[PDB]
């Protein structure tokens, strides 16, 4: 499984787990430092933007959902649900945004509590965060898990590790300012 050699590699695939593609792009990249969204608990956050040309990663994300609602279910039984039922990761960005950078792709919102390692080409970690931005193209980690919280329920996508590979046009942020300034009186 992941970067092993294939005779030593391990018994069983981690089944949840999945490395996106090299034509993957960051959208809303807070990797580097973490941050609150909408209130939220602050993590480390980004929105993966995985084309809709990238069949194997797309196959990977849906084979590691099912595989994370199985898990859900061998944890602490009862019936499996109505996907339908349930809120799921990989969502569609020609259809539920309306942002260019968007279009042509699925995406995926990652997080983690703690920080990831950010690795260039070659597998070192990146030293200058200008190298890593909103807008840029870099593989990412992540692991599909079930939850429940927040009122929601289903199928969550924790970030792992990134490697930066090209550069991208940026992209612009939420916005934010009000955690930054108050009104001047």
């Amino acid at each position: 499984k992941g970067t092993e050699n294939l005779y030593f590699q391990s018994n069983a695939q981690n089944r949840t787990k999945v490395v996106t593609s090299v034509n993957t792009r960051l959208s809303y990249f807070h990797g580097w430092e973490p941050v609150s969204i909408n209130g939220g608990a602050e993590k480390y956050s980004v929105s993966v933007l995985i084309p809709k040309t990238d069949k194997e990663t797309i196959n990977a994300i849906n084979a590691a959902v099912d595989a994370a609602i199985e898990e859900g279910i061998a944890k602490f039984g009862g019936k499996k649900p109505n996907k339908a039922a349930i809120k799921l990761p990989l969502r569609d960005g020609d259809v539920e945004r309306d942002d260019e950078a968007y279009k042509g792709h699925y995406f995926v919102n990652a997080n983690s509590k703690t920080p990831p390692q950010i690795v260039d080409k070659a597998v070192r970690p990146i030293l200058d965060r200008n190298e890593v931005y909103s807008g840029c193209y870099a593989r990412v980690s992540l692991n599909f898990y079930a939850f429940n919280s927040n009122g929601n329920k289903g199928v969550a996508c924790g970030l792992g590790n990134i490697q930066k590979i090209r550069d991208g046009e940026p992209l612009g942020g939420r916005t934010n300012a009000a955690d930054d300034f108050t009104t001047i009186e």
